């Protein structure tokens, strides 16, 4: 099973700067609690964003996908393309824009945070995927963040 994961502001928008332009803490243990345990593959970009600290997210196989021949990350497994990443039971595309792009046509799942954040689309953001008509969702209500931000959690799956 290969499933994305990501959070967005209703424009879509999902990292800027190298970072995400928002805190949502409960979205934080809604994310630890899908990958937990699985294997995670993220781009070299969004690698580079975590903290040395926080590199590898623990209890999760991390895999690095990147064009670099010898890119080495240290505590994670660095691999040339997104389908030698894509072997394990269950596996977890964390950003960024460009490996949720590549990586939708191998997915079977989608869970995403929706932010109700005014957040206008600007130019070198990075972006969620669009979904066509073949994913079928499950949308979720309204919660409010102890950040005091509003959100909304969708479930998609396709067959
Ligand atoms: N849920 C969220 O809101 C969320 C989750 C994660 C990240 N983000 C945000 O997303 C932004 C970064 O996303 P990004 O799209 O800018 O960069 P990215 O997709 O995270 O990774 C980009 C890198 O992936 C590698 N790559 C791309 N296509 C590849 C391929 N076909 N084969 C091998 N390697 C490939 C390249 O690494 P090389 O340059 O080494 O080739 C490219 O530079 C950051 O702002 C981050 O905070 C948001
Ligand atoms: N700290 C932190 C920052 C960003 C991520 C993301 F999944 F979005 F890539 C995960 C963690 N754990
Ligand atoms: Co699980
Ligand atoms: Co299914």
């Amino acid at each position: 099973m290969v499933g994305l994961i990501w959070a967005q502001a209703t424009s879509g928008v999902i990292g800027r700067g190298g970072d995400i332009p928002w805190r949502l803490p409960e979205d934080q243990a809604h994310f630890r609690e899908i990958t937990m345990g699985h294997t995670i593959v993220m781009g070299r970009r969004t690698w580079d964003s975590l903290p040395a600290k926080v590199r590898p997210l623990p209890g999760r196989r991390n895999v690095v996908l990147s064009r670099q021949a010898d890119f080495m990350a240290s505590g994670a497994e660095v691999v040339g393309s997104l389908e030698e990443a894509l072997t394990s039971p269950e596996t977890w595309v964390i950003g960024g824009g460009q490996v949720y792009a590549l990586a939708l046509p191998y997915a079977t799942r989608c869970e995403v945070t929706e932010v109700d954040i005014g957040l206008p689309r600007e130019a070198g953001d990075a972006l969620a995927p669009v979904l066509d008509e073949t994913w079928r969702g499950e949308t979720g209500e309204w919660r409010f963040s102890r950040s005091g931000l509003r959100y909304r959690l969708y479930s998609y799956h396709r067959s």
